[PDB]
């Protein structure tokens, strides 16, 4: 029985992100294999080797250039390779993405797939679709890293802990996805109830930190040239709350059955995850404002997925 | 000044909390050094020779049986052994008993020089807080009681388990003063941000008896405990130890401890459960949570209570 | 499949060995089940509320007063309860032992089995008797604590990290057991070669060294009443090593199929171990002196065994 | 004294290898803040941005842009971005690039009033540890280099995929001057303590010529991971955050390190590559493993080319 106690992810995608997320699994000690797929084998096998010389330092991995049929016993398969009008940059990721799910399927995996190539609900959705999984075992990133960014910003703010502050980003990740200003809270106090105490707080810079958090990768990428060590690090939190069976709450690309009024997507809602996937996913109370922000961020998403299909 | 980079804490009570203490601090690598200081002075250094023999499975320590003159260049110093309640003893006896014992420990400790901060977890704490801080004359912000840490952790793993979620995605505290008078504050307990009101409404098999019933398991909890294996301190070992890494690592995290009231829930002049912000100087700001008006009344009961008692120890 | 990323560990005995293993497992995050089956009920559900008073401040588990019927999907069992003339002591602790890995069996159990109770190379062996289990899943902590009492000792004459200190006890645990002084190393330079740098170090502080790391229970039993933190931390690390599948070089009791000129015994020598249990017996090449001690520790352990079964 | 209780680090570098570094310290939740200083200011400002995004899964820090200036309080200078060596440049003309370089960063860091200890990874690294020690005018002690880390850490992880065993239980270095002159300790190596030669003895498929070639793969590994991928980074990031712990958290580790020859195997007034025992002070003690003949000849060779070579570049 014991025999199963080897944890083995088989990663999509060799590119900063993919690398990155990689190097965190490393340091992390999460997981006990890591194979990396990637069209360029020469440059997989040179991360495999790089990465196996931080493994001294840290928990033993197997880590190597690996194939889709490498995926037959995997527990996790993550999903990075995403090429960059929005309808031809989902056609164009469509045929990639079944590329890549028909052989891992193909292979017998019978794991969980977690998707964060852009567009990654949309992506999400097309997972789901080609490899034929339950919903629960197809999650996305969805807004993972823009809450982090929220909450990350919240704390530079005042000076606290981003681990004792509480907010989301919904909807699709992207320009429509918003902030669920009305339970954001710091150690249990809202942000309103947090500006009576504090009104050197001005309503002008919360909305300039949403909207900071919304163009952060153009920032970024202007800045740096690339966006990778925030996703890098939320795929290996996201593997972590699998892999450790945790329960854990987390804001992802999960399955609309109602939820908020929406069918048939993913979109970006906090849900508990644990080992077998999505367990439940939490339907926050919204305003009629953070309503109408989840109806238009849904719609225009449903919109690109019926064309796409 | 990298010869600054070495973390001290002594100890004082080589109890069960005490023991455990230091116990989690080894298994998470918080600190480098671990002084402890009982009466029992032969306990003590088996307690150093057996925590040390672990070290070889984690960061290396220098753990030793110390005296109060080790406290001198002292980050932390951790306070556990409170003289327990006797049958037929006054809540009023229980404190000035432990005001003795208090004095006897805190004056050595600061005559040291000891320069860092107070961390109070011998009952009664929040009493033992206010008077470490009367007897050291350090600032209110360099004395912290545990308070109701735990006791918002016994809250929060009940919710975790009534709702299958990992307790670190639920949010909720006790407070006011850490026994029979603290209370829930129901009305900003939250599930990844959904409140319990939010999440009942949505889940309405929870009844509301469950969720009071679930408050007074986690007031009675230490009784329960006792009752059972006579004692109680993995709890208390394991908050102490989050504590302890949250002033150690400047976290600047949120936890609820006990804490100088200057004005906040209408209280003054005492130490008292609440959510605040630690990092490496202690105390850098107390959450005033707007408690509803049966929160209030309940926070303003365990205040006038304890500050009656107080008011009564020191004359 | 990702329904067996749980890993499950049934723990026989909640004095304050158990009880402190559990406490490091909660600390360390490893595994997400502990089941306390213990004789004293109302003392195992107190443990349990207690350690579960803790998990808010680290990864989450199910931890709960047990029954041997629940041992049947566990990865790991660990045996702790040990009953204070030699052959007298053993002919009880078989009894015992016979009434706790009997009904495990039952349940269906097909994990490892890691004894420590006292005294243990013996238990060890009569667990592998008992169970019918394969050689390689029966272990015993052996000369694990008494290895780390050594390195820790070692580490203080010398002011270096315990991690950076490599030298072993072996033998049968107890007053036969014997230090490999010849393998003996700090970052790699021997004992002998540290000596001969550092001549302050005498011969006769060594000896005692040595006699300390032998009598180390006794001391500590003088001093403060019982041993309980060395064993646990050992337990949680060898515990590791299964569940994150290291190939980890323990020190534990193993079989003996020929090393050192030894049969069908357990007894304490290097061994590297992985979610399977034991993988190789390192056999350490001993001087004469040092395969002399390890033959009277063996010889008279057998004889032991013989007369017990 | 608790205000001392925050661990800064100034990284001199935002290439793959810094960048890589400050990410590994991110995620294992070492020290409390890093600046990053960098000619390519935006690289920077983008890079701290995006390692701040990281931060609500891990251990709070301030990750900003950083000038030579805030390297005042630092406990820690890590320098990485030596200039590379250009098709048809001497070994000595890389050497007098990097130390006009190097002289640019070092002396408005000591200016700046820095008094930490100086941690160097650049290439020439044995050079410039000892152009660092120079320009600095600090002690030996505080002026360490990555020295042989890394090739250590692919030696170790080479012995552990050969025998199926965890690397921590693997132990062998790689000595010298880091470059084509270092050379494997094979006569101190060993797997749990048996030694490669008892290891080879008892599994003789394990061929003279395997070894020879596992050693050849080690010292040419950078080349073939930059054949592969175009750099090398997360292998040098790993071990600069494993030093960086062992000084911050004063762990008395041995770790194979430039450090200065004061007579240890025949050599005087370089640094190079030997296991050594490091805490918060810097370097304590420099082990002298007692090599072989063709042991201590390979270090010999690798020690007086890099003399020659410093020696020419002061002058």
């Amino acid at each position: 029985i014991t025999d199963k106690d080897h944890q083995k992810v088989i990663l999509v995608g060799d590119g900063a992100v993919g690398s990155s997320y990689a190097y965190a699994m490393v340091l992390q000690g999460i997981a006990q294999e890591i194979g990396i797929v990637d069209i360029f084998k020469d440059k997989t096998k040179g991360d495999a080797i790089d990465l196996s010389n931080a493994l001294p330092f840290t928990s033993p991995k197997k880590i190597y250039s690996a194939e889709y049929s490498d995926a037959k016993d995997a527990d996790l398969v993550v999903i990075t390779a995403g090429a960059p009008t929005r309808l031809d940059l989902v056609n164009k990721n469509l045929k990639i993405l079944k590329s890549i799910v028909d052989p891992i399927v193909d292979s017998g995996f019978n794991g969980i797939f977690l998707v964060a190539a852009n567009p990654v609900d949309i992506l999400t959705y097309a997972t789901w679709k080609l490899s034929g999984f339950p919903k629960n075992r197809v999650v996305g990133s969805g807004t993972s890293l823009d809450t982090a960014r929220f909450r990350q910003s919240i704390a530079e703010m005042v000076n606290v802990d981003a681990r004792s502050v509480h907010a989301y980003i919904m909807g699709e990740h992207g320009d429509t996805e918003f902030p669920v200003w009305s339970h954001a809270n710091i150690g249990g106090v809202t942000i309103a109830e947090w500006v009576k105490a504090h009104p050197e707080i001005k309503e002008d810079k919360l909305v300039k930190m949403f909207e900071d958090v919304r163009d952060a990768a153009y920032e970024i990428i202007k800045l740096k040239g690339a966006t990778f060590y925030g996703i890098a690090t939320a795929l290996a939190r996201i593997s972590k709350a699998i892999l450790n069976d945790e329960n854990a709450v987390l804001p992802l690309s999960v399955y609309m059955d109602g939820q908020y009024g929406l069918n048939d997507i993913y979109i970006g809602t906090p849900a508990v995850i644990n080992r077998n996937g999505i367990q439940n996913i939490l339907e926050i109370p919204l305003t009629d404002h953070e309503e109408e922000s989840m109806q238009k961020s849904a719609s225009q998403l449903k919109k690109v997925l019926t064309d796409a299909f």
